[PDB]
């Protein structure tokens, strides 16, 4: 494949490593997404092997709630990734529109995530940074995870900011933060400065608005335990009463 094989549309967003553009395959007129990463920019970060980790990951890993990488190619100065196109966009933007999701919507998202993350883990794959700007939406409103790593302190667990050994439990922490932000509208450790957020995350200082229900409080509080070992398994998250309360 090559750049001349596609019609490029408007950009969809991002900026640091690569922008991601609307694309159309010239032959089929089928819609898909196209990421442009810069080779030199990748070499300075030293993440070139992490880009290869993705290409190797994507040849094995398939899940309805994870974006398919269809293929890849490269010219003299760029690396192009032929991605699946999530036509409803990023969860980040939905959260700005709706300000906050309701329980039934949050519970569905978290289940889709727990199923996704459960699959990833069982094949020795830890996602690093699940956050709203890395979560996309399918045509049926379903959660789709972009990226993995190549991988703001807001979603990082205490082990990572405090420089400790880390596990797949980092993803369980993120899920907790992601659940809180969904329900209340803002992340639980939000502060004015790096120093506060660090302190707050380190010490797990967060509180709940009165409206958050007992069940959601419980699930989130389990996920945001400082001790990673004390956090639940994805099995237990899927079998939590609040999750299985908010499901058909
Ligand atoms: C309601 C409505 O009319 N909408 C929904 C809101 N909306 C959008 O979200 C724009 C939008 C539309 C479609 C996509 N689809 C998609 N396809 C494949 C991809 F690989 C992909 N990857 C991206 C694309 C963009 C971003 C991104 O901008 N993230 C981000 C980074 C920093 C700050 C904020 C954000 Cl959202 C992250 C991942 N995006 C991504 C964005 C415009 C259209």
């Amino acid at each position: 494949w090559a750049l001349e094989d596609f019609e490029i549309g408007r950009p969809l967003g991002k900026g640091k490593f690569g922008n991601v553009y609307l694309a159309r395959e010239k032959q089929s007129k089928f819609i898909l997404a196209l990421k442009v990463l810069f080779k030199a920019q990748l070499e300075k970060a030293g993440v070139e092997h992490q880009l290869r980790r993705e290409v190797e990951i994507q040849s094995h890993l398939r899940h309805p709630n994870i974006l398919r990488l269809y293929g890849y190619f490269h010219d003299a100065t760029r690396v192009y990734l032929i991605l699946e196109y999530a036509p409803l966009g990023t969860v980040y933007r939905e959260l700005q529109k709706l300000s906050k999701f309701d329980e039934q919507r949050t519970a569905t998202y978290i289940t889709e995530l727990a199923n996704a993350l459960s699959y990833c883990h069982s094949k020795r794959v830890i996602h690093r940074d699940i956050k709203p700007e890395n979560l996309l939406l399918g045509s049926a409103g379903e959660l789709k995870i972009a990226d993995f790593g190549w991988s703001t302190l807001d979603y990082l667990p205490p082990e990572m900011i405090e420089g400790r050994m880390h596990d797949e439990k980092v993803d369980l922490w993120s899920l907790g933060v992601l659940c809180y932000e969904f329900l209340v509208g803002k992340p639980p450790f939000e502060a004015n400065t790096y120093q506060e957020t660090y302190k707050r995350i380190s010490r797990v200082e967060f509180t709940f608005p009165d409206f958050v229900t007992e069940g959601a409080r419980d699930l989130i509080s389990r996920l945001l335990k400082h001790n990673p070992s004390q956090r639940p398994m994805l099995r237990e998250v899927l079998e939590h009463p609040w999750i299985t309360a908010n499901s058909s």
